[PDB]
């Protein structure tokens, strides 16, 4: 076969990239797909769109790959970061080639500045500035001058991100180009943007985290929330008690040690994601722990009488010994979890009757003069929690946020009796509509949203226990995710809430379901914490499209959201 | 960290393989979960189970990876294919070893004896012969017999296949166990067993669709339906009309060459599989007609007005030189796809708004005394068949089964006005329980089952036009595949039904996407195919998360299923 040629050229009209025949008896420039896209749309081919200024001008630059540098100027304690940072700038760039193709080598050189203003900065915090200024310009005659400006090293990051994306690949001619003028200023609405990985109802690879963590620096995506263990698995490797992952995890090879946990969270830094840790209590928890007499009922028989899912289990708190190996436990993982500024205790919902049916456990209750009904086990449940607590603390060597999952024990008509507010940052759940949202809002409490109307990424597939489909089925597509604001569930209250994070609970996913669980609907989230948009998820379709486009460049499944027709020929599909 | 080594053991109780510890205080043998679930099992880690004879004995015997010889008893045309498939083998035998760990190399050597006893057959037809015969026995005091009996070439690789699924890596020992004695007799059910890859809505790399042959081979299905173009695009090469594709394709890359074609129809041939191509029409056409005049509606709005899904499209039945242009794609079909027996025609749902639109078709119909109503309509799509198949016919150099998807067209009322049952398949998507399959089945025609409600392996994502899901959501669970059996659907008039084929729609599917989607529900089909179980899916269960965890060391990226820990511990884990 002799290959042929693109065939085809593209044309702004009304706001879409129309096909249409590239004939040769034209005066016209011919504009490949991309290229029409850029200034067609209002951001261009930009996932996030820009918070603040955002002008593309209206020109492209030929621009030659071989002669791109980037000179960092002001030097400090993140210098190995930024040194990383533009390394891996490089190799972006290169993403706006498709593969097996070609660019010529020829075009202007392109300079990058990176001014990062507070240079010895590195830490992750809910306050941390991730803003950043982007322009370029045309530097002389044959070159391209790119300044990156930001307060610190996460939004010099982001803007590296951004302007990666300011490149096109002109396959019509095999140019590569460069947006000519540009001004951008950003900043994301909320501090924390997040994706809750669980890895203990299946494994996952590392080098599938790493990918995971790849895909959400390119949208700016800020958190990792490692849900660790569960009933089902215990792969963290606690040096401490090394019985819980020798026992507990699902093989031998199943396993998270200190060095693939230090250079994930390192891989993270990189691309400022913070990765979070959850361990998970008093509920959630089985394997690892048998012949600690520290749990009861683990593999409980009917399980539907003691717990939501198998397998049961829980733990006692009335063993003191407990203490010590949570303590144990805390402490290994801030160990190698040395970049959170957060630590998250679980907190899901409790089982009464699996604490009711271990005497252990009545006789404590008896003792201390609380009956065996519901509001007495919320006082074993705080019980619980202010030990847990105590020892949390004393591992990360300092107070700092807890999380926890929207509960009984959360219930914002006594959730004070329990928590406070400076404390603990509540996770919600709930769907967007429950009315324990307004009450905790009211009370001053912080929230992470994952509402599991729009955020819950395990939803819609076939059942995993008997037949039909999972609980909280229909499947949710990144139109719903991308509408779901938590501007519009908090109102007033908006400041309080933290963010939101997607959730993939992994009853049912793995290594090699992730690419497509994940993406590119978190990036539906991304855009809607970057920059909270009065706008419907109908005006950043296209958009969109583009950005799942990119995330299969970069070597990730990405599930296929409409048939590439539609990407050619936009205003073609709708309903 | 210092590897630690499996903790656990396996003991049979009530068919299920439960989880004990390794105590080192035993004089029992312990067992790996593998051998354990071999022996646990009915049908132990066969999927699909046989048909007849199924003895596995009671025990295991170590064997030695570098020793395994495969001798074919009776040379033949097919030498080629048979030395091919014994290479093959020896390469599945490697994937009971999980990656990472290494067998100890002792044991004893295995021969495995081929004897095909039509060594010359080749062909695929609806009425070869794929039953086989296996045989394994202790040979001496070193080695051991394993010897596969077949009327065919076919039988003789289902025979490896099945083979291949005797040997258990033991985790424990780190020793490599095939099952001792063995006696085995099978043959499928149906003939027809089919996966349908829509690779015009969206492109699948070409080493996507071998990868999928590779898993389709390893569960005994034996045809790949390739829907090769759509409206949306035409990936094909053909020689003749070069235009079609040039103008047709997504990109000068996405397409599917003469030799890539031969290439995937070779790979198939090895394995089983019965490549048969789709030219749907009149309908579904497009892309890669721009200039022809031989369409009407392409791109045609408001959409909804005209067809089923944009971008709409037809032929005009009216042009003569439309027949000239189908005569060259079948025929430079024919060429590279030279291993089918039968050829889809598509006929899925023609528009009636769409043909009534022009008035070069109008014109047409007056002039032939036919009226502007729905019943002309039906002439004109007669018309066309009759024509177009006449090309087919004279492309294949020979009349051929075809094959017609439920329509309009094929109505039972009306069906023996337009088609004939000898001469044409009838592809069904309605539901399992429409009227159409008992009124078709009355009059004598031949069904490939492919019901929505259970065999459209698109259903349940999100919607590509428009918000909320796709139209023929929920997504379909493995368990609703296992339990559609044509034998309840067709009754008394079974031996009508020559299968089934999942469908792969591509509106929402691509290369990423592909592995995830079939399977590993597409193993449910083969097993119902292959063997119409009276029983249901709850008893196949443990050895469909088998497959699915063969399909995963594969290299194939399966859907996950349940929770590992399931796998782990059966019966707890049940609804
Ligand atoms: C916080 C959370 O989501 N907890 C569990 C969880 N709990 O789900 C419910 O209990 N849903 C529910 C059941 C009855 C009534 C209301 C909600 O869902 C995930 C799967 O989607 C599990 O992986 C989690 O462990
Ligand atoms: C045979 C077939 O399935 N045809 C089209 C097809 N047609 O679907 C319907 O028209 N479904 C339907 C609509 C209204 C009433 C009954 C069925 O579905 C696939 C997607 O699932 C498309 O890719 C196919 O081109």
């Amino acid at each position: 076969v002799a290959a042929e040629d693109v065939v085809w050229r593209w044309s702004c009209d009304n706001g879409k990239c129309v096909k249409l025949k590239n004939d040769p008896r034209s005066s016209e420039p011919a504009l490949s797909l991309e290229a029409c896209k850029m200034f067609c749309n209002e951001y261009g081919l930009l996932w996030p769109r820009p918070t603040g200024e955002a002008d593309l001008g209206n020109f492209l630059s030929k621009i030659n790959l071989n002669s791109i540098e980037v000179k960092i100027l002001k030097k400090g304690a993140t210098d190995d970061l930024m040194e990383a940072a533009a390394k891996r700038f490089k190799e972006q760039v290169s993403l706006a080639i498709p593969r097996g193709s070609t660019p010529k080598l020829t075009g202007k050189a392109v300079d990058v500045y990176l001014v990062n203003e507070n240079p010895n900065e590195k830490a992750f915090s809910l306050e941390m500035d991730e803003s950043y200024g982007l322009r370029v310009s045309p530097s002389g005659a044959d070159r391209v001058n790119a300044t990156i400006t930001a307060n610190s090293f996460f939004g010099m990051r982001h803007g590296l991100e951004t302007l990666s994306q300011l490149f096109v690949f002109d396959d019509i001619r095999d140019h590569l180009l460069m947006v000519r003028d540009v001004n951008i200023s950003d900043k994301p609405v909320y501090p924390y943007r997040g994706i809750l990985l669980d890895t203990a109802r299946n494994y996952y690879s590392i080098e599938s985290i790493k990918r995971t963590i790849e895909a959400m620096a390119a949208v700016k995506l800020n958190t990792f929330h490692w849900h660790i263990t569960d009933s089902q698995s215990f792969p963290f490797v606690t040096t401490k008690r090394p019985n819980l992952y020798k026992f507990g995890a699902l093989s031998p090879q199943k396993v998270y040690t200190k060095a693939a946990i230090r250079e994930v969270v390192r891989f993270g830094l990189e691309r400022g994601v913070r990765v979070l840790p959850e361990f998970d209590a008093p509920a959630h928890v089985g394997e690892g722990w048998q012949d600690t007499d520290l749990t009861v009922c683990f593999k409980a028989e009917p399980w539907k009488s003691y717990c939501g899912e198998p397998p049961c289990g829980q733990l006692n708190p009335t063993k003191d010994e407990l203490y010590q190996y949570l303590e144990d436990i805390y402490s290994d993982m801030a160990e190698v979890f040395d970049t959170t500024d957060i630590f998250h205790m679980g907190g899901d919902e409790v089982s009464e009757a699996c604490w009711n049916s271990s005497d252990s456990i009545q006789n404590f209750m008896m003792q201390n003069r609380w009956d065996l009904d519901k509001e007495s086990f919320l006082k074993l449940w705080n019980y619980f929690q202010q030990k847990a607590q105590d020892k949390a603390y004393k591992a990360f060597g300092k107070k700092l946020p807890l999380i926890l999952w929207t509960s009984t024990l959360t219930n914002y008509k006594h959730i004070d009796d329990y928590l406070n507010k400076d404390d603990y940052i509540i996770q919600v759940w709930t769907t967007g509509v429950d009315p324990q949202i307004k009450g905790l809002l009211e009370k001053g409490y912080r929230l992470i949203m994952s509402n599991y109307d729009a955020l819950y990424f395990d939803c819609g597939y076939g059942a995993w226990v008997g037949a039909g489909n999972n609980w909280c089925s229909p499947y949710i597509g990144w139109q719903k995710v991308y509408d779901n604001s938590p501007a519009v569930i908090a109102l007033e209250h908006r400041d309080q809430v933290l963010g939101g994070e997607a959730a993939l609970w992994s009853e049912q996913s793995d290594t090699s379901t992730l690419d497509g669980r994940l993406w590119p609907r978190a990036a539906a989230l991304a855009e809607r914490l970057w920059a909270e948009p009065a706008t419907s998820w109908q005006d950043a379709e296209y958009r969109m499209l583009h950005i799942r486009e990119r995330l299969v460049r970069m070597g990730i499944q990405a599930e296929s959201l409409q048939p590439e027709w539609c990407y050619q020929n936009e205003g073609y599909c709708y309903s």
